[PDB]
């Protein structure tokens, strides 16, 4: 569905506003633009010049893996470059990275709001960089060290710069891939550089590259529950992101995203589960053996899964509002069991999570089922913690 997920969009304030830049066909202008959102606080003008869509649409898998061998496959966003199927989760999650790379930055260095810019340094690493390009199926990977001034104080930055069909945006605010962890944000320099140039420091926005889902609920528990199903059966994923989005808010929110994102990865992982692939490991395997795990992640049988049953689950910590529910699945066959927690708003139920702590399921987990354990849990109209 383009109109299902279409009109599932809480198009903020922020996010109708005209984006007068084209793109940026030089890499210093696209570093300006994220120092400048920067020194701006805005969120929203810093998303924009990150490259969200394009890399969730080419990032090359194996290559991908290769350089980031201590990653386990659930700490990773969805194989959308593969499989198109995933593509709102994978920039749910990117999205809620790059706020955090912003939210760091923005910790890391004091009276960011006070900031200008030294310079602008290509890093010269050839080798590096051919790397990285290869890893994100880019033209250009462009890696820069920033000197910028606050107060009395100079910092260094290093953003990943990345150019796709001659148009740059950042790949990250922290050397290296968006996905390395351990990486700095800022380091304070001794000395202090004289300013290289007049950098002009832009205010118009470029083009929209985020989504946040509004509220949808369903008047029953069960009935949020199986139109949630009916979302991933139908590859509608940004209607499944809907039934768990708790608030709606006026303007761009930075807290509201990131718990998208982190939704987004309980779906992923929850469809991981059925896949087979929730503790895949990315160390020690070969080229062939990571496509191999690359075609395992293949989405075009969620069309059949199905739900069985939605069961109550009876426990002390159900109240008026808030209760736990158990999924009975088959997946092409094979029976699952998931469980979930719903929460009553005004116009009907929702989903909080993808666990029931009643039963020992934690979020996104999957129990397989013999046929025999899934006929008696059929038989069941409640299951007792």
């Amino acid at each position: 569905g383009k109109k299902e997920e279409s009109e599932v969009l809480n198009v903020t304030e922020s996010l109708q506003k005209e984006s007068e830049i084209t793109s940026f066909s030089e890499e210093e202008e696209a570093v300006l633009y994220m120092l400048s959102a920067l020194k701006k606080n805005d969120l929203d003008m810093a998303l924009r010049g990150c490259a969200i869509d394009e890399t969730a649409l080419q990032i090359n898998f194996v290559k991908t893996a290769e350089e980031l061998p201590g990653m386990q496959l659930i700490d990773l966003p969805a194989p959308t470059s593969d499989y198109s199927y995933y593509f709102p989760l994978t920039s749910a999650e990117m999205t809620k990275a790059y706020i955090e790379q912003f939210e760091e930055l923005s910790t890391e260095i004091p009276e960011i709001e006070t900031l200008e810019v030294l310079e602008i340094a290509e890093k010269k690493e050839k080798e590096r960089e051919e790397q990285l390009a290869e890893c994100l199926a880019a033209q250009e990977v462009s890696e820069l060290e920033i000197y910028v001034k606050c107060g009395e104080q100079s910092y260094r930055l290093g953003f990943t710069a990345v150019q796709y069909e001659k148009n740059w945006k950042i790949h990250s605010l922290k050397e290296g891939l968006l996905y390395e962890t351990d990486i700095p944000a800022c380091v304070q320099m001794e000395e202090m550089r004289e300013a290289k140039k007049t950098y002009v420091l832009p205010n118009q926005l470029t083009g929209a590259n985020y989504f946040q889902a509004m509220p949808i609920s369903e008047k029953t528990p069960q009935r949020a529950v199986e139109q949630f199903i009916y979302a991933i059966e139908k590859g509608d994923l940004t209607r499944a992101l809907a039934f768990a989005t708790t608030e709606s808010s006026q303007d761009t929110s930075p807290e509201l995203l990131k718990k998208q994102g982190e939704y987004a990865k309980e779906l992923k992982t929850m469809l991981y589960g059925f896949l087979g692939t929730e503790d895949a490991r990315l160390y020690g395997k070969s080229e062939e053996q990571l496509n191999k795990l690359r075609g395992k992640l293949n989405p075009e049988y969620m069309v059949y899964l199905d739900l069985i049953k939605v069961i109550p689950i009876e426990t002390e910590e159900n109240t008026e509002t808030v209760k736990q529910y158990a999924g009975l699945y088959s997946y092409n066959g094979k029976n699952y069991l998931t469980g979930y927690t719903l929460c009553r708003q005004e116009d009907g139920w929702q989903i909080q999570s993808l666990s029931a702590p009643a039963l020992s399921l934690e979020s996104g987990e999957v129990m397989r089922l013999s046929k025999e354990e899934s006929r008696k849990t059929s038989e069941q109209s409640v299951l007792k913690a």
